């Protein structure tokens, strides 16, 4: 099967293909980037593998394109970028190899495609593993049975893949990745590159369905020392869903990394240095940590004394300093959900006295605002 290559690729394409030949080598669009494509996204971020020196190829195109080149001889590997299009070249390995040894290594079949872009069948889908038909039938399915015991972090990442994608696991997929976490393999694998996917899921539009699948085959109590799901958690992250998603829409020009959220509302019930210790981890963001210890020590009182505030300057004066992150987790407490929203929508928008001075009559001002 052919296919088109995408317009913004396509000059970019063609001319890696004719520098190819020139070098005698053959070079391939790979992986991620296929399964895009076929998927109708649009692309700026293009890998490719060379069944050859993919350095020597990448510091040519970069040489007639007037752009820099950053090579990794022990990688095989060069990264350029031309206008638009972040560029990989990879030489093709079995970790010489072929292009379908460079794929068969890879995680899942609809992330082991090529599109040949040699001269004599360029844009040739190179589907060496039912890939098209995994992508037909919306099935993550492993590329060889021992993958999750080769590779444990790819218990996770079969997971993100298929809450992003409404996909699968395969029958024979299913029953070896339960295998894997019962063996213990989760629990034993790389920290590093665990914590890695994580951070990776947790950037996903479909976070919480990601979620549900971690629930499902039981991966976090494998992660997270003292972690476990209850009900309560599992219905504030709905809660939480619906909270994001209205701001989002509300106030687009100020939207966070909602994913950490989801996180905060999931390590709820640790210990605050277990909890702590955990985000360090994960190298969360300053707001995120913040929120965390504010979450542990603070929102308890504060819940408490927005519920007894009675005039609307009180709320403002309480809510002002807060980041945008403890106001969406205070509207999971649904007596204090139309306050916040008050706060977001009205409250902070309200706009020789010398110093501080100046600054109470100010703020006395607002109050007899505000309170109408």
């Amino acid at each position: 099967r052919k296919i088109k290559v995408p317009e913004n690729i396509e000059e970019i394409a063609r001319e890696v293909g004719q520098i190819a030949k020139e070098m005698g080598l053959r070079a391939y669009i790979v992986g991620g980037v296929v399964r895009d494509i076929l998927l109708g996204k649009e692309v700026w971020d293009v890998d490719f593998v060379v069944e050859g020196n993919a350095i020597e190829l990448a510091k040519e195109l970069a040489r007639r394109h007037g752009v820099n080149v950053h090579p990794f001889p022990e990688f095989g590997t060069a990264h350029l970028k031309i206008g638009k299009l972040k560029l990989e070249f990879a030489t093709a390995r079995r970790e010489p190899a072929s292009l379908k040894e460079d794929l068969i290594r890879r995680d899942f079949t609809i992330n082991a495609m090529a599109i040949s872009v040699n001269l004599e069948d360029y844009g040739t889908l190179i589907d060496y593993f039912g890939g098209l038909r995994d992508l037909k039938d919306k099935v993550i399915r492993v590329l060889h049975p021992v993958s999750f015991i080769e590779d444990p972090v790819r218990i996770l990442r079969a997971l993100r893949f298929a809450g992003r994608l409404n996909f699968k696991l395969s029958r024979s997929t299913e029953k070896l990745l339960k295998q894997a976490v019962n063996l213990g393999l989760l629990k034993e694998a790389p920290r590093g590159r665990l914590i890695n996917e994580i951070k990776l899921a947790l950037r996903e539009d479909r976070f919480l369905e990601i979620l549900e699948l971690y629930r499902k085959y039981r991966v976090l109590e494998e992660i997270i020392e003292g972690f476990q799901w209850n009900e309560k958690v599992l219905q504030k992250l709905y809660a939480l869903r619906k909270v994001v998603d209205w701001h989002a829409l509300e106030f687009s020009e100020e939207r966070i990394d909602y994913g950490w959220l989801y996180l905060l509302i999931l390590i709820s019930n640790l210990d605050y240095e277990r909890g702590k210790h955990f985000l360090e981890e994960m190298s969360a963001p300053s707001w995120v940590r913040e929120t965390y210890k504010f979450m542990k020590f603070k929102l308890g009182s504060l819940k408490e004394e927005l519920k007894k505030a009675k005039e609307n300057y009180e709320v403002y004066r309480l809510l002002k300093p807060l980041h945008t992150s403890v106001l969406l987790l205070l509207m999971l407490e649904e007596e204090l959900k139309e306050k916040i929203k008050l706060y977001l929508e009205k409250l902070r928008k309200v706009k020789g006295l010398k110093g501080k001075e100046l600054g109470e009559r100010i703020e006395e001002l607002k109050r007899e605002i505000m309170n109408k």
